[PDB]
């Protein structure tokens, strides 16, 4: 887990981002898409199609609004190593199963902070807790097989 220091740096970058869920949440995917094509493919609704496409698709919303419901609990849960545990474990089995492993959250560390600051200067030290709390993840992804 993160530490309180840590965790409240990540929800401090994360308010003005979650402040508009809508359409940062499409934003976030679209930008992983571009940096990272591959990373449609994983995706039933996407595989295939252009950006443009994905932009223009009505299933967008269904989808990023899920990954940022479960991001935000991410970084309300962060300091409490317990929750981490559990969430963790879950997150790391759903994903395997869909053949998303490791490698595609390293992209998805890569490019956040990023992203985040698009939005808003982050305070100093949010960047480091936020690779942080991937690597979390990644380190679980790992250990789930992938
Ligand atoms: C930024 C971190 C992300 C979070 C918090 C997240 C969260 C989630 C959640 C909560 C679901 C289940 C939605 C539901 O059915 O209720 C989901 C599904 C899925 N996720 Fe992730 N995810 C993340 C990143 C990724 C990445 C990088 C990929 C692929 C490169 C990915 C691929 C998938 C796939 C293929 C599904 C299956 C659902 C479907 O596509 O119909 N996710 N994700």
């Amino acid at each position: 887990s993160l530490s309180a220091a840590e965790a409240d740096l990540a929800g401090k970058s994360w308010a003005p981002v979650f402040a508009n869920k809508n359409a940062n949440g499409l934003d976030f995917l679209v930008a992983l898409f571009e940096k990272f094509p591959d990373s449609a493919n994983f995706f039933a609704d996407f595989k295939g199609k252009s950006v443009a496409d994905i932009k223009a698709s009505p299933k967008l919303r269904d989808v990023s609004s899920r990954i940022f419901t479960r991001l935000n609990e991410f970084v309300n849960n962060a300091a409490n190593a317990g929750k981490m545990s559990a969430m963790l474990s879950q997150f790391a089995k759903e994903h395997v199963g869909f053949g998303v492993g490791s490698a595609q959250f390293e992209n998805v560390r890569s490019m956040f902070p990023g992203f985040v600051a698009s939005v808003a200067a982050p305070p100093a030290g949010a960047d480091a807790a936020w690779t942080k709390l991937f690597g979390l993840i990644i380190d679980a992804l790992k250990a789930a097989g992938a």
